[PDB]
């Protein structure tokens, strides 16, 4: 339990429509310093967003894995109605920024180390029947040069006991969404795997602006609405191209994640083995 008065503001870390993230020092003895944490609050405190936020917290609360970011607590000092979530602070930020600034020290082998760690996380989420729903390079955090961790779990949904998909706004990362998520609003491990396919695309393009999924899909779309154009482009087997210099065996994994049919997509266990193996062939 974190008390507002001891929660000292250092700087803004990242923002969005109704949530924001701040770097903070939690200083219960005020003497003169304590421990640095990442703090999420809601801007527009609508009750659906609050209820969604409270459900995000329970998910975070239930997670313990070396490749998943650590929950520390919550602050109720000033209300329900302005809850704060408190998580560990990882200094190197998101994989999107990190990769983009440090790229010339990061080769295909490093990129495959990151990929492995991502699959181990999603494996572990699969065990708890969680569908992350926002797998993208911008929601993977870097603890150090040899370790990254998932999370922005604000879209994460728990699977029903009886079903293997979840039916569910507001801004969606459509260019990372699988076809059945666009057309029918279904989410599954299968759709999480599709997203991972495009994460693999992001890393192997080195997050170059002009090569990005929005950048690329919008070129192919040419030339309403935009989703409707995407859904149709995907149905005619339109896909993100092979990144320059991307291996055969990696590109194949991408292509397999982006299979129209849910049931023919690879599983995260399989993706771990395949990627862990490609590393060794590349190294030794
Ligand atoms: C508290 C919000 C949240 C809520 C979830 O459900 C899951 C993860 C997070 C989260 C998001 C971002 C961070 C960061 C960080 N460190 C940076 C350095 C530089 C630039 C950006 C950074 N973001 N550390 N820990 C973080 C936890």
């Amino acid at each position: 339990q974190f008390e507002e008065r001891h929660l000292k503001f250092l700087q803004q870390l990242g923002k969005g429509n109704f949530g924001s993230v701040e770097m903070c020092r939690y200083d219960p003895l005020q003497d003169n310093t304590g421990e640095v944490v990442a703090v999420k609050k809601l801007q527009h405190s609508t009750e659906e967003h609050l209820r969604d936020f409270e459900r995000e917290i329970e998910i975070l609360k239930s997670l313990q894995h070396d490749n998943i970011v650590k929950y520390k607590g919550v602050c109720y000092s000033a209300g329900r109605r302005n809850l704060k979530l408190i998580m560990e602070y990882l200094p190197y930020g998101s994989l999107r920024d990190y990769l983009q600034k440090h790229k010339e020290r990061i080769d295909h082998i490093k990129l495959l180390q990151y990929t492995s760690q991502i699959c181990k996380g999603m494996e572990y989420l699969g065990t708890k029947r969680y569908i992350h729903r926002d797998l993208a390079t911008r929601n993977i955090l870097v603890e150090n040069e040899n370790r990254v961790k998932i999370g922005d779990f604000g879209l994460t949904k728990v699977l029903p006991q009886d079903k293997e998909y979840y039916k569910v706004p507001g801004e969606s990362p459509i260019f990372w969404y699988a076809p059945e998520s666009l057309t029918e609003s279904k989410f599954s491990v299968a759709s999480d795997v599709w997203s991972f396919g495009v994460v693999l695309y992001e890393l192997f393009t080195y997050i170059e602006k002009s090569k990005s999924p929005p950048a690329e899909f919008m070129r192919m779309i040419g030339n309403q609405s935009i989703v409707t154009h995407l859904i149709e482009l995907l149905k005619n087997n339109g896909r993100l191209p092979r990144p320059d210099g991307c291996p055969d065996e990696i590109y194949m994994i991408m292509t397999e994640c982006w299979n129209n049919n849910v049931n023919q997509r690879p599983s995260f266990r399989d993706l771990a083995l395949r990627v862990d193996q490609v590393r060794d062939n590349m190294a030794g």
